[PDB]
């Protein structure tokens, strides 16, 4: 019928017993002391992230899930650069989740556990799994928050989490149904239902052409399936004529490498080559069901990067919007190609900070792996905004140098103005932001490079196998932080 | 009480039995770099009398294939006792490294910091336009970061994240497995091997590799070896004393 | 304190409820029925394989676990070629046993589950793992039969699983720790526990010398590390003449590849390509646990295969104990040739059937995985035993090709009688056989390669990740139907 999570913490040194949160105490006062005797019973104490399973307590929870919080004091982890309770928090929900899940319980009630926002990303997160093209699926569980206080802390995670969970559906889901223009008609429609103080714009070819993005260009031809240029609009500010935080993503469908084609192996991961353009776009679409009062834009190139009879040719060069030429020596180097025009274009909104998001380069995962986003930024406060954000997510973020000595690597070029590959195959992050560094005037630009933290395995604990939809929620935070 | 230096010293990295491509490897000579760095600082700092104590450690030796080379998934004991599975021949720096960090602590160091041309994803991550430094102190980093501000020979923290260290301890064999579960975050998988053999609050870990050498990047040197970077180094030291 | 792991099989369609075992009936007597109860409350039924953890029922048993033993009447099963209701006992105990070593209970009783040795396979394989070189370990369980009826077959079942853990012990071990001399020494000390029925001559590099194998030496030259050729002697039969079965196992303690050197990744598994000697020497140690009424004998040249100033050369021509000359064209297909001598010599013995085993090449592992075992013999006599074997045992064979065809392709030999390598690089498993063929004038003989069966991730599974000692307990099985 229904399932019910309790949390319990790590015992400390002057206490008799580990102590249950106030829901776990009042449970347990409930079935007199039938909770506290049973997990005497069963053994060691419950650690961090671990669960055990109690059967036929209460006739309303013929399940229940005590899950290990940790130390209950754990704050901000100087070492690791975010808040440790909140991160035990989301982890135990999660996996306490999951066991009422493989019960087959259609739904469960869960403990704040002294942090509402927390344990409903937990649950939230947690539960996620993208199988709508499966014949075997696993039961759906609905969860809420056991009890009525907090229940805004409890809905703020569960929005959060809802955030980052659209981000993992659209880089999931198999490129031949995530098209550009499918895309770009999901994030409207999530838009909309979101708020009516919205605007949304599905460019296409001939607008593309208009603007004069022969960059953005060259890579979509070699494919049939016809590029987009998303552009939407959050009008959220008191007073329209505010200037708008411009927000833009690499929305490359599928990169297949083009002509500089890739190799087989783990090619497939390849349809999430647009969470770039999924990250930034969820991260509007929450601000927006938020109704946070600031005005912002969102700018999304979307195409293929596919090998044929008309595709980039190595050594080619192509104009940008702002009339720079670039010398196309490698087409698998294909999104820096399309965000230097969508990053041209930015301008013309005059914003107040320009931030773009892309799955740029396998040097960015060599780099730092999943353990953070790499962030190029012009902006010590800007990096400063973004970093206390990631703090109170735990989606950290890590700064890389923008520094003249890369941007010597990409300027010097055979053909061109610029040149889409550096002359050196050292620190390949950090050319390619220098490289979009001559496509930006901007005082406060942040290059997010994502590429890293796209997928998960298991070092996120309350994420499952598959995309992970990172850094939605620090995005989240930054904007939320920003219109206070 | 002084303060500690550790160079990795292998003069000379084939690889060994998880041999290396032929291509370039003629600059694996300067695999040695760790210890030249710190070792030259130390003459340096000497040179001009700093009144401060310093100790300089540098384990070296060569890394070749033979009839009795370390093979893939031997396990090594350490000298703190800690077991390691060698499943990679070639990722010898931070084996030498272990015992020498482990011996560190026997001088009952102020701070401890080590040097070594790494790994080949430092120089994936940032070239030559930085040295990456790991460490536990915010303090330490910060001081070495303030050097080199003024040196120009340039300091970039990277991360000391237990993610990291979790892919080095899942291991079949022993405690610690000495290359990573995955190939991702290679310089950040090897420093958290590094720290499974210290406990001391002020030690800072730089990976160097990139900054090996100098084609053109920095105009003052001429093609070579560029011993980066040691006036860092000399720097830190200088204003440690005053 | 003790634990307790019950099975349960799955509910026949004329039957109101799913059936426990006689152990397990017996058990929610003895607790007035509320066994039944809980599980009734804890939701979906067992399927196979699968646990659920009850508490607190007993006081002698704090946890209770129940495991599903599938349908009841599983027997042989046709389409899979081995006795399935054996398959799904072993799975479901190792699983349950699993849980309780969990839950950190250092003893469990076990339900014989109407298969008594099957429980016990599933248990004693299930639980194992190779830890004496880590700090952090799992807690030490011991795992003893519930009830005190069939208790011969509860041991035989230890016995043969305790045999397939010795070669997992081996063949897991450390390449630096387990050496030629050190597998010999705890092979010796294993068999003279074993029956005092047994003779162990641990030949060095002089005898190896005198016997004229110079295939053999020329393979281990390259190391540093001595070689040597272990001979073990089983008298088990009354008549002391009687001819002996002999077994020949590849010994190669680490296989870097030689001058042929190996690529890096993974390498470190070939820290087990002394499987074939590891499973013919348990196989072995267990037929004289059980004093098998029969003749054994057992042969297992060992060394390394290491790059150096004196390693083997590609092109190379070496001389085996028959005469026959070889050209050594791949110093990484040095398997063939250390058997090239060990088969020789086993002819010397007179014996009725010669087995070999080896980890021999990558092709076996391309054509069938871990599915099972290749057999490669000229007797369909010792086809058929070895087969309906590993039917009982459930660690399968399958039967390759001897055919002439092969033979050609490593006849054709430019400098020499025969070349360790093919012409062409098809069918490496079925040139490799046709190449230990010229070495052997036994009419019955078999040569089985292990290269697909030696690891296990999680396709066994009652075995955990690691090294797996296949197929040692059918080989056990064969001789203990040879002997009857
Ligand atoms: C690893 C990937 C993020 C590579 C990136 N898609 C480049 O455009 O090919
Ligand atoms: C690129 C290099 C610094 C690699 C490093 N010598 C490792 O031990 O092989
Ligand atoms: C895959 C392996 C079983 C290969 C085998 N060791 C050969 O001698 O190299
Ligand atoms: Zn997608
Ligand atoms: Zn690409
Ligand atoms: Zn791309
Ligand atoms: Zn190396
Ligand atoms: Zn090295
Ligand atoms: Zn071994
Ligand atoms: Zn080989
Ligand atoms: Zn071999």
């Amino acid at each position: 019928t229904k399932g019910l999570v309790l949390g319990i913490y790590s015992k400390e040194k002057e206490e008799d017993e580990p102590q249950f949160t106030s829901a776990g105490e009042n449970f347990n006062k409930l079935v007199s002391g039938k909770l506290r005797e049973i997990l005497n019973i069963s053994g060691p104490p419950l650690k961090a992230g671990k669960t055990r399973t109690f059967y036929g307590l209460h006739e309303d929870f013929p399940s229940v899930v005590v899950v290990g919080l940790g130390k209950k004091t754990a704050g901000i982890d100087e070492q690791e650069n975010w808040h440790e309770g909140k991160e035990n928090i989301r982890a135990a929900v999660a996996a306490g989740c999951r066991q009422i899940q493989d019960l087959e319980i259609p739904s469960v009630e869960v403990d704040p556990c002294g942090d509402a926002q927390a344990a409903a990303e937990g649950a939230v997160l947690g539960l996620y799994e993208y199988d709508d093209l499966k014949q075997k699926r696993k039961v759906v569980v609905s969860a809420k928050l056991h009890g009525s206080e907090d229940q805004e802390a409890w809905q703020r995670g569960v929005l959060f989490a809802s955030g980052q969970n659209l981000a993992r559906r659209l880089m999931e889901t198999p490129a031949n149904e995530m098209t550009p223009t499918k895309f770009a008609e999901i994030v409207e429609e999530n838009l909309k239902s979101a708020s009516i103080k919205t605007d949304v714009f599905i460019r296409p070819k001939s607008w593309i052409e208009e603007q004069e993005m022969g960059s953005f260009l060259s890579v979509a031809k070699g494919s049939e399936e016809p590029p987009v240029f998303l552009e939407i609009h959050y009008k959220g500010s008191p007073n329209a004529s505010e200037p708008p935080l411009v927000f833009v993503g690499k929305g490359i469908t599928f990169d297949s490498g083009g002509i500089s084609i890739k190799a087989a192996a783990n090619m497939d991961l390849m349809r999430a080559d647009m969470g770039g353009a999924a990250t930034i776009c969820s991260a509007i679409v929450s601000a927006a069901k938020l109704d946070l009062p600031i005005n912002i834009v969102g700018l999304a190139p979307l195409c293929e990067n596919m090998p044929s009879g008309k595709a980039n040719k190595p050594g080619d060069v192509v104009r940008a919007r702002n009339g720079k030429t670039i010398q196309v020596d490698n087409t698998d180097a294909e999104g820096r190609l399309i965000l230097a025009d969508a990053l041209c274009y930015a301008h013309t909104f005059n914003p107040k900070v320009i931030i773009n998001a892309a799955t740029l380069t396998g040097a960015m995962d060599i780099a730092l792996g999943s353990g953070a986003t790499g962030v190029f930024t012009n902006s010590s406060w800007l990096w400063n905004k973004l970093f206390e954000a990631s703090i109170e997510t735990g989606d950290r973020v890590w700064r890389m140098p923008l520094f003249e000595h890369y941007t010597r690597q990409v300027i010097d070029c055979q053909l061109a103005d610029v040149n889409n590959i550096g002359k050196y195959r050292s620190a390949g992050a950090c050319t390619a932001a220098a490289f979009l560094k001559e496509f930006v005037t901007h005082p406060k630009w942040a290059h997010l490079d994502i590429a890293g933290v796209m997928t998960n395995k298991d070092e996120v604990p309350y994420l499952r196998k598959g995309m992970a939809g990172r850094p939605t929620r620090t995005l989240i935070e930054f904007l939320f932080r920003f219109s206070q």
